[PDB]
């Protein structure tokens, strides 16, 4: 498992403007919780705990 | 085609920060525009004009 933002179609983040909302994304992607960034390393979006390894994260490169 | 919050599954919004992220997203599914509203019928979400009819939107009930 690992700490990351959890990842949409291709390298993006999930934005978010309340910490409920990523809790909710990241508990149903099997993490054990989550909760809305402002200014970690990809600025604004969701940030899951424990997530399981096969489900993709925001990871160095471009967002499209 | 109809102005709307687009649904992530299963009725949810896409809560939002910046208005790229939401012209984007309502673009890519169709429409012909769209912004990060704050306030409104189902509170902070991407908000899409001219969305076409076979999209989901946000409509009343719970997200899941």
């Amino acid at each position: 498992v690992r700490d990351a933002y959890i990842a949409k179609p291709h390298n993006c983040v999930y934005e978010c403007a309340r910490n409920e909302y990523c809790n909710d994304l990241c508990t149903k992607n099997g993490a054990k919780s989550g909760y809305c960034q402002w200014v970690g390393k990809y600025g604004n979006g969701c940030w899951c705990i424990e997530l399981p390894d096969n489900v993709p994260i925001r990871v160095p490169g471009k967002c499209h």
